[PDB]
Parts: C-alpha cells; structure tokens; sequence
C-alpha cells in the first residue's frame, strides 16, 4: 500500500505525452471532491435527513430531492473552483451555467449530479454522470458550446454510490474503474482497460412499458424470453438507476434498453448528461449505444435538457435488436 494508483496519478502519468495546460486533471481531481462529499451525505442520508423532496420541479418535470439540490450544489461549485471550465450544464438548471471570467478555463461540462431519484429512499444504488467536452469556438462561452454531438467527448463517466463507490472514467484510449477507499479519501485504480463481452445473458428494461413498446422492443424481448434456438432465455434485471444498470451491462456483459415508445418519441433519458456520456464509455469499452435507428453520439443536440431513445451494451446484442429495427422499417 506504500505506492498508490490513485485516479489523480493515472490521469497525470499517462497523460504526460500529450502535456497540455493540465487542467483534466484539475477538472477531474476537483469532482473527485465532489463525488467524495456526495458518497459521504448518502451513506448516511436518512441519520442527516437528506431523504425526501426539496419543493420544487425541474426542466425535465421531475420532483427535486433533497439530494439533487446538494449534490448539484457541491459539483457546480468544485467545478467552477477547478478553471478548468467555462460552461456547465445540469439536469437541475433550466440554462447552461457560465463560469464567471475570472475562473473559466478549456472544458464545457454535462452532468447529472444524481443519477436514479426514484431509488433514493429505498436506499438502492444512485449515481452521478458526467461528460467532458473542449469549448471549440472562440467567442464568449454560451450554452451552444454544450450543443455538440457525443462523438466530440473528450472524457466521460459516472460515480455510482453502489455496494462500494466507484468511479468509472472513459477517455480516447479506453475506460479504467476507479473504486473510492474511503479510509483515505482517494479513489484507487482497481481495473484497468475494461472492456466489454461481445455478448452477455442478460436484458435489462422496465417491462412496465410492454403497452406501450414498439414492434422491435417488443420482438426482442419475446426473443430473449423464448429463444428460437433452445439457448438458455437471458436471465432479466432492472435495478431502476440508470448508472447502476450501465455499470452491470459494462462488467456482466448484455444489453441496457431505454427506448422509445408510443408516448415518448424521443425516449426519456436525457441526451447531454445521461445517454451521450454512458454511450462514449461503452464505445471506449467495444460496446455499443443506439437510438434503434442512429447511433446516440452522433446526435447533434438542439436542446441542452433534449431526450434520446438509448440501446447500449455488448455489441452483438446491441446488433440483434438494430437488425430487428432494420427488419421493421
Ligand atoms: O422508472 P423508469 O421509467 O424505468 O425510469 C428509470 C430511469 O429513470 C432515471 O431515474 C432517469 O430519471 C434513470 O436513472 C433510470 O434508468
Ligand atoms: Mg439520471
Ligand atoms: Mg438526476
Ligand atoms: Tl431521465
């Protein structure tokens, strides 16, 4: 234990070929802070009576908790603190935010501060998601900065305060997990490289739905249930949070779905701070993300706060149910 792995190293050391201002590991050490600080509030949030709502709704129309409001608080004000940014968008604010001067630096930054709101008060699994870009335009930072396509994503990731606390980063050359020690405050490299099966055992959406799914969703699933060959049918989970679904897709292997359906054209996971950062971590870990129709970081985003159909995970699953798209088109 004499010589530590810590994210802060890992994103300093093998960063050090292409040198730059450093501000990544700025940005990132910064809402290392932040994900510490949040992991610390849940894993005691019902003894500091962090549970329940906090009176109010969202762009999005979900109901605030308590916990979004401080989790959103802790990573703004770290993130503004780092200059390292200078525009930020959150699922709890209805505009981009824009660091004052003073304090901007390179990168624009999408972020959900807590992933899973209806999982709150049951005490399963919640996260925070978050995707790095470089502010490309030369003029005064706005919230067309934060108006790329997913495939522009320099780094991306999640915290998820499951079991443990892990935080899982995605950048160029590939995705590396990062599990919290929380004896010494210092997220540690447990895996390196991580990369997805071609193909796994497990599906994984709300069937609450079925009413609603299209003929593909609907096909799929019925296939998964009575396979054509005598395999094994894949086995179903659903936790409810978005990042603790990804993250099992990622190291069991299997497919995510969130897509459209009859009443939601586009879906309901958002494009810029749920869907476009899991879609950069499962390309960088050989996996794959579509709408059913396009792949999600291509979308090129007119509304910060825009939804997104999202199909994510082993490529070969991920290929089944596009080919059943293609099939009914
Ligand atoms: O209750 P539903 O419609 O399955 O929504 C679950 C999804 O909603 C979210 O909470 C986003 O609001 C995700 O974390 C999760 O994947
Ligand atoms: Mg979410
Ligand atoms: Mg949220
Ligand atoms: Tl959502």
């Amino acid at each position: 234990d004499t010589n530590i792995v810590t994210l802060t190293r890992f994103v300093m050391e093998e960063g050090r070929k292409a040198r730059g201002t450093g501000e990544m590991t700025q940005l990132l050490n910064s809402l290392c802070t932040a994900v510490k600080a949040i992991s610390t509030a849940v894993r005691k949030a019902g003894i500091a009576h962090l549970y329940g709502i906090a009176g109010s709704t969202n762009v999005t129309g979900d109901q605030v908790k308590k916990l979004d409001v401080l989790s959103n608080d802790l990573v703004i004000n770290v993130l503004k603190s780092s200059f390292a940014t200078c525009v930020l968008v959150s699922e709890e604010d209805k505009n981009a935010i824009i660091v004052e001067p003073e304090k901007r630096g390179k990168y624009v930054v999408c972020f959900d501060p807590l992933d899973g709101s209806s999982n709150i008060d049951c005490l399963v699994s919640i996260g925070t998601i978050f995707g790095i870009y470089r502010k490309n335009s030369t003029d005064e930072p706005s919230e067309k900065d934060a108006l790329q396509p997913g495939r522009n994503l320099v780094a991306a990731g999640y915290a998820l305060y499951g079991s443990a606390t892990m935080l899982v980063l995605a950048m160029v050359n590939g995705v590396n997990c990062f599990m919290l020690d929380p004896a010494i405050g210092e997220f540690i490299l447990v895996d390196r490289d991580v990369k997805i099966k071609k193909k796994g055992s497990i599906y994984s959406i709300n069937e609450g739905y079925a009413k609603e799914f299209d003929p593909a969703i609907t096909e799929y699933i019925q296939r998964k249930k009575f396979p054509p060959d005598n395999s094994a049918p894949y086995g179903a989970r659903y936790v409810g949070s978005m990042v603790a679904d990804v993250h099992r897709t990622l190291v069991y292997g299997g497919i995510f779905m969130y897509p459209a359906n009859k009443k939601s054209p586009k879906g309901k996971l958002r494009l810029l701070y749920e869907c476009n950062p899991m879609a950069y971590v499962m390309e960088k870990a050989g996996g794959l993300a579509t709408t059913g129709k396009e792949a999600v970081l291509d979308i090129v985003p007119t509304d910060i706060h825009q939804r997104a159909p999202i199909i994510l995970g082993s490529p070969e699953d991920v290929t089944e149910l596009l080919e059943i798209y293609q099939k009914h088109a």
